[PDB]
């Protein structure tokens, strides 16, 4: 549950039309949008939603935690159903999934009970996401027709629907399941390797790339992530190619570039692929495939939005648009685009991908870029970092050192990104530095910065202002 | 213990004036000034120090943790000392009260082992710093000639150095001190009153306003605060104005305009004013008495500056200038007087009041402008709160309720202050209202804010955004 009123974006109807308003897909960006739609203009417009999955508004983010036991059970993992979507107005088709679109016509053709469904529309909201990428590996093939991502092997599994985590969750149940191999060492298969390991598994983490999390913390931190992995058991296979996953009827071994592992479960947790073949080539797409869109999530055709996973986002750290698979995202660009569809002018203001990740009691955040991936991306960047105590060392308990990274541009002094680390919840913290880079603060303004002083939460002389204050690039 | 080396804001000497500084004072505005002057720029510079206190670098914010007992002495309330300082490269002169300044001749006489000593400067700062605030009551004076605030009627006390908690400590010993009367309930009274009940006495906090923190947090916080206070036994009484401490020799009773109170000690905790004496009426001075500076923290006497609680600042909540006496504005002040003392040309930036506070495990952060103070400063202001867990539901443990409060500017759209209470730390929060403040940020802009979302730290409509998003005016 986490509902509420009108938004401070919605304003007089005046004088706009009524549109009648499309929306294709209803997770995480879908439902945002449309109850940001139905509870600030309600009435005013005709909202029908098209969803090809059986169930909606799941929270992804949870399965590593259910998975891992580190919640009771899978009930509070939905924060909408079909029903309240309806009590607020809208018409929902589920497991409908909407095979093609007529700009022209303006109506999508969705195959509703076995049979193809015209729904005609003024607005067209794309919330369609993304899917699980396979990368090559022998042994590793999708059942033909699975919108579920279902492979043809036995114990080999893809992480992305609940139905997944509810399949891997269930064959975790026979005792045959005593290795698992997980693939991709983000943050997800990171979540995942602990929560096998919860479950009492032998645990290998494989991946091609030479550490954890990269991309997202610098090495100092990627290491100790991986530090911690490796005392709970996790084995760490890093730099090494899969080549292929073997076995007579199920999973059996996983095969390498450099080794061999006995595994009775291999997890892919490679990355996703935006869902936005529905453009038709009609809608301009970014690189990867995401539809291009602007501050207002509209695409390159008028009265057709996009957000979500599906779309693009304008990224403040690099300055340039972007693509940020993040349920944050989802929902603020789902908000941006609700009003914008209802005809009210609201321009989005861009993320910084903020992050976080708690794995075995270290905890971590991080918000625009690394000083790796900055000047991987041809920026003149440097880091300020320090590791200090968070109170006064005569505090008698609850105190705890924290790592802190603000990687700032040497050239134009602005702030583009930072780090935080440690074995207490600091995260609150990241929010300052998402809206530092947001706003352009620069280091040496940080550093002046008023952060409160008092013996009980922090030092007077605070890892902030010391790391911003030691600036020395 | 909080050194450092140069500053981001230090530069090449190039083809400047080296110059004798004085530096009237050594607390926290003292000590972050002469320390910024000898690590940044040592050599080229010539500092001479005089403070009329025996003890320098106190950290009285540590008082209340001292006197309640919750950490060991005064063991860590020193962050320097006049060996420190001098190996730095400073002149200090201890027990040396500054008792005139000749402008003209540029020249300050001090009393030195009871003889003058003349010092000449070519430029002079000021961090006198504050005194208590004692209003007219009968009983209640400080003995004439005292520099440490000794009241002349035993037991009446004030805490603001190192010898007034010792004193109250000192006074504490004898059982005969049952009863004890705390006459002020900002942050400090409210902090005693604490101490006093921690120390097993009967603690009634007395102030003239309706309700504690005044000015600090809105009514909704200050009940909560209040009630927080009661529910360890301090007994309330707001809306009184103490007349009268009497007593045959020493404390007995204080009598206010609604009631009389038996009590064997009273301590007078009102606040902070600005000790400027030595201004001679020469310099400017504020509408408190002030030392009223610009954003450079140099009077209106060129070549003089003013540092910490016995000068002004700029208030980016009201944006305006503004008396904030905080040892975090002590530090900031005291390095930007530093460095334009040493013709480094650094412009302040403001600051916003962040300030926190932690009774009972009852935890709140404030920043700004609460909305009763907006509203009394003739903004035509708002508030938006909200109350919600901190995580998910399906969080086992560790979850907590957060109230926050955000308040704006009706008409500007500026984010005006914030507050935040809860039973867990949730402090760290409060740094990006602050900045928010300081960046002008609108309350429509803050509303998409980039917050990250993982499960175990927060919800995906977390409390921050869902304030913003009920933005009502
Ligand atoms: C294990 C895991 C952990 C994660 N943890 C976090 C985290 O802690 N914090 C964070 O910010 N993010 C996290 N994410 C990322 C986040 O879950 C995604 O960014 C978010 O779910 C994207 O939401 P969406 O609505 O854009 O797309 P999706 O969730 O991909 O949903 C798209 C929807 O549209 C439907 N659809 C697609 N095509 C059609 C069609 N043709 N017709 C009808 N319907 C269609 C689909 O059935 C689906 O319901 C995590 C992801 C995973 C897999
Ligand atoms: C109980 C208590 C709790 C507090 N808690 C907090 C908190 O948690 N967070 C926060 O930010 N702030 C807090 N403060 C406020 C903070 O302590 C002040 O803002 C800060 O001390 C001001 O520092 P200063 O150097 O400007 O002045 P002061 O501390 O007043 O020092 C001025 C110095 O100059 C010397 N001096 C004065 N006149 C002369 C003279 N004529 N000749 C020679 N020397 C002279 C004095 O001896 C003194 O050492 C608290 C204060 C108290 C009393």
């Amino acid at each position: 549950g986490q509902q509420m009123g009108r938004t401070l974006y919605d304003d007089d109807d005046k004088d706009r039309w009524g549109s009648k308003i499309v929306v294709v897909g209803a997770n995480h960006a879908g439902t945002a949008c449309i109850k940001t739609m139905l509870t600030n203009y309600g009435d005013a417009n005709e909202i029908v939603v098209f969803d090809q999955n059986s169930n909606i508004s799941f929270l992804g983010c949870g399965m590593a935690l259910w998975i891992g036991e580190q919640i009771a059970g899978p009930e509070g993992l939905f924060y909408s159903d079909k029903e309240e979507l309806e009590s607020l107005g809208a018409k929902v088709y589920m497991e409908s999934p909407v095979q093609s679109i007529d700009y022209d016509a303006k109506t999508v053709t969705a195959l509703v009970d076995g049979k193809n469904h015209v729904e005609t529309y003024d607005k067209l909201i794309f919330a369609t996401g993304s899917q699980p990428i396979l990368p090559p590996i022998k042994g590793a093939e999708i059942k033909e027709g699975s919108l579920e991502f279902e492979a043809t092997l036995e114990n080999l599994q893809f992480v992305k629907l609940y139905q997944n985590s509810a399949d891997v969750i269930a064959k975790l149940e026979n005792k045959d399941i005593k290795r698992v191999a997980v693939v991709g060492a983000g943050y997800i298969g990171v979540e995942l390797a602990e929560a096998f390991q919860r479950k009492g598994k032998e645990v290998v983490l494989i991946d091609v790339v030479d550490t954890c999390l990269a991309g997202y913390y610098d090495r100092d931190l990627t290491d100790l992530m991986a530090k911690n992995m490796e005392e709970h058991g996790i084995q760490l296979a890093f730099g090494e190619t899969v080549k292929e996953v073997a076995g007579n009827g199920k999973v059996e071994k996983i095969i390498t570039d450099k080794n061999e592992y006995d595994v009775d479960m291999v997890i892919l947790a490679v990355g996703f692929r935006p869902n936005t073949t529905l453009g038709n080539g009609k809608i301009d797409l970014f690189r990867n495939g995401a539809f291009l869109v602007n501050k207002r999530q509209e695409t390159s055709i008028p009265g057709v939005y996009a957000i979500g996973d599906c779309a693009t986002i304008y990224d403040n750290a690099t300055r340039d648009t972007n693509y940020i698979a993040l349920a944050s995202n989802a929902v603020r660009t789902g908000i941006v685009a609700a009003h914008n569809a209802c005809g009210t002018d609201l321009e989005g203001i861009g993320v910084q991908g903020s992050n976080g990740i708690s794995i075995y009691g270290l905890h971590m955040v991080s918000t625009g870029l690394t000083l790796e991936k900055a000047k991987r991306l041809g920026f003149d960047a440097a880091v300020t970092e320090y590791t200090d105590n968070q109170k006064p060392e005569f505090i008698e308990h609850g105190n705890f050192p924290v790592t802190i990274k603000i990687v700032y541009d040497k050239d134009s002094r602005r702030i583009l990104g930072a780090q935080m680390a440690a074995r207490e919840d600091v995260s609150m913290g990241i929010h300052m530095f998402s809206l530092a880079i947001q706003e352009g603060v620069t280091i040496e303004k940080l550093a002046l910065t008023d952060i409160f002083f008092l013996p009980h939460f922090n030092k007077p002389y605070n890892y902030i202002t010391m790391a911003a204050l030691g600036a020395k690039d």
